[PDB]
């Protein structure tokens, strides 16, 4: 009954039920549905002045705060679930992270690589589907699992 990391929860706004992954931040309306050794995963990180390095490419001095990171991040979400944008330009274009030159992707990794938030909502991931805000020491993330 539900795969690894997902419940059952009431929508407030709508009375309606809903799922969601309590590691990957993922949320849907639709009920979900040998854990490889390895993923490739694709992410667009916002930084935030809390961050371990407040900076990027894109700017070097990141001032915003971490609530204002996290309405980026909810607002690049909704751009991406509505096919407004695709994730991969959404990256490139944004993304505080050089990853961005690669259209996020960070390619092939295994348990015991990545910051620890990132890798659990990456292997909680199936290939093709997308994780919500996931928190690290970088900053924020939304992760898509391609592989």
């Amino acid at each position: 009954k539900l795969p690894p990391g997902w419940e059952k929860a009431m929508s407030r706004s709508s009375g309606r039920v809903y799922y969601f992954n309590h590691i990957t931040n993922a949320s849907q309306w639709e009920r979900p549905s040998g854990e490889p050794a390895r993923v490739r995963c694709s992410h667009l990180l916002v930084k935030h002045s809390q961050s371990r390095r407040p900076s990027s490419w894109r700017q070097e001095k990141i001032t915003r705060t971490k609530e204002e990171a996290l309405e980026l991040i909810n607002g690049y979400i909704q751009k991406i679930k509505s096919g407004e944008e695709d994730f991969e330009s959404l990256a490139s274009q944004f993304s505080d992270c050089s990853s961005a030159k690669a259209r996020g992707d960070l390619g092939a990794f295994s348990r015991g690589q990545m910051q620890k938030p990132f890798e659990d909502a990456s292997f909680a991931l199936r290939t093709g589907e997308m994780s919500g805000p996931v928190f690290t020491d970088s900053g924020i993330h939304i992760i898509l699992r391609t592989e």
